[PDB]
């Protein structure tokens, strides 16, 4: 249709050592994986690391599966199910890709001109009311003010929206966010806002030459938030943090030499992937 | 989405190995394409180059000026445009990747695609260019043919350079392109490198937007080895090897402007609202 002529930042900052607690990142990883376990979905009481399963909705068909835990280190942890690269390759076309206004439940908290990808926001708005209801319920039952949002893949995209929304609309806001294989979600206005409001809480990681964080493309006006960890090579222990947005020393340096395999793999010693991790999911070991 | 891959070279930039006298000589001819009153001043001389023939008027077809040049031979310079015009017209059907025109399609790999708007710009002129290149090569006893262009003219120029090299006896001597937009897909870009890579010289000025469009996300890929003048209009220039070099233009990903398209390229001014008419070689 038309070329996006808006500018956007591409950071030139040098990559730094990853400063985060990787036990917590790993704990998030095993929960991200458990979202792909259908038979264990309503196994309430199941414990994965420090996190005990309390509630689940969705099934990966009409709505993404969401699993909610009490976790010693993460508080009330909400993990959202992702998908695989062949589903994303099939589904990301046409109306899905449209940059749209924020849903009315949270539109008034975000800058004017904020846009997010239609299919990702839809994935979120189909779950948001049940997530909010059950977060509030279990925060009250467990006397827990901390809320962590976690997700891989489509789950990471839904997760970014949930993390920002929870931080703006729910009392106590967000504690942490942990996102794995994150697609682009919104425009530069969105990305700057994410940085401003949840930048100090947000943790996200890209595995090697994963295609997923290259889409939707910058040419459609989409922009990542700041500071991703890049695991390179994929599945290795070689990780660094790439400051600012769309860092030129990172992903950008291979973004037309992607593959469809690195999306699933080993993230900080834990397997994540619909075809890869086990059920129930195992923490660490790789 | 375009799920096809494409190369993005990681090779370090190197010094520019080119004869810059010839690149500047091209630059004054790229500018003269913008001079409408002088379009038919046959005999006019700019550097080592004498005007022999002109077609087009910038309205229905781009202006093309044809010279005899001591250093470049029969030189064909194609008029470009300004960033404002490109911002307005690069939409919808103009951006579409299309098959090569039947005149040259069988010479190009299967799967080659070029931007529809730029190919139309060329195919509106190609027959007149071919006829007159042949006419003046024979009249001047000249086997060297050089193609030159800025802006849209650089895009039309790239197609001409390849087409001439494949279809015309003696092929191409040199190509000099300034502020080159993307023109075709990776198959095109690879083929350009294979067939005219050792003849091709092209340069981007600073944070010029034009060489960022059309986007890679629509399937477009630059050929190898651009000179980058950075900052814009300065004498700091390096060559960026391979295609879509990650150390170059891509490092100012999305922080373009609409002003560097016109400016100082190897000491000579190029741009529709910036030169003199007649154009001046060097001085800046
Ligand atoms: C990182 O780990 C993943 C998961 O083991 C690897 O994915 C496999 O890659 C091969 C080809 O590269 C495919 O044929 C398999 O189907 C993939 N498995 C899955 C479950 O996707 C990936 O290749 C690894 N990447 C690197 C760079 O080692
Ligand atoms: C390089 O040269 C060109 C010479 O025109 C500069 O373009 C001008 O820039 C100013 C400030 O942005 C604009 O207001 C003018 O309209 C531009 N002129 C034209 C004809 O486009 C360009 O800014 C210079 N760039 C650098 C980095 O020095
Ligand atoms: C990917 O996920 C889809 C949708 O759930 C499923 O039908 C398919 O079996 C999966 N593909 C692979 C290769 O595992
Ligand atoms: C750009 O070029 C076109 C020629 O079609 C002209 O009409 C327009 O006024 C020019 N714009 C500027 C800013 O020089």
């Amino acid at each position: 249709g038309a070329l996006i002529e808006h500018h956007a930042a591409s950071s030139t900052d040098q990559p730094v050592d990853v400063p985060y607690n990787l036990d917590m990142f790993s704990q998030a990883a095993v929960l991200a994986q458990e979202t792909y376990c259908g038979e264990q979905a309503h196994d309430y009481g199941l414990k994965l690391g420090d996190a005990t399963l309390l509630w689940t909705a969705g099934d990966g068909n009409v709505r993404q599966r969401v699993n909610l835990y009490q976790s010693d280190s993460l508080g009330i942890a909400v993990a959202i199910q992702g998908t695989n690269t062949s589903s994303l390759r099939s589904d990301l076309h046409d109306a899905q890709l449209r940059p749209v206004d924020p849903d009315s439940r949270y539109r008034r908290f975000l800058p004017q001109g904020t846009k997010v990808m239609n299919g990702f926001q839809k994935g979120y708005t189909d779950l948001v009311d049940d997530i909010f209801d059950h977060v509030k319920k279990f925060k009250q039952e467990k006397n827990e003010s901390r809320v962590t949002v976690i997700g891989h893949s489509l789950g990471a995209a839904i997760g970014l929206l949930a993390s920002l929304d929870i931080n703006l609309r729910l009392e106590d806001g967000l504690f942490k966010s942990y996102l794995f294989g994150l697609p682009r979600v919104g425009n530069p206005i969105f990305a700057n806002f994410v940085d401003r409001k949840i930048g100090d809480k947000l943790h996200w990681v890209v595995n090697g030459r994963d295609w997923v964080p290259t889409v939707p493309p910058r040419a459609l006006g989409y922009q990542h938030p700041s500071n991703y960890v890049w695991i390179y090579p994929a599945n290795s222990t070689n990780w660094k943090l790439y400051p600012g947005q769309e860092n030129v020393h990172g992903m950008l340096t291979v973004a037309r030499e992607f593959n469809f395999d690195d999306h699933e793999g080993i993230y900080f010693h834990t397997q994540i992937g619909a075809s890869l991790g086990k059920c129930p999911a195992v923490l660490g070991g790789y």
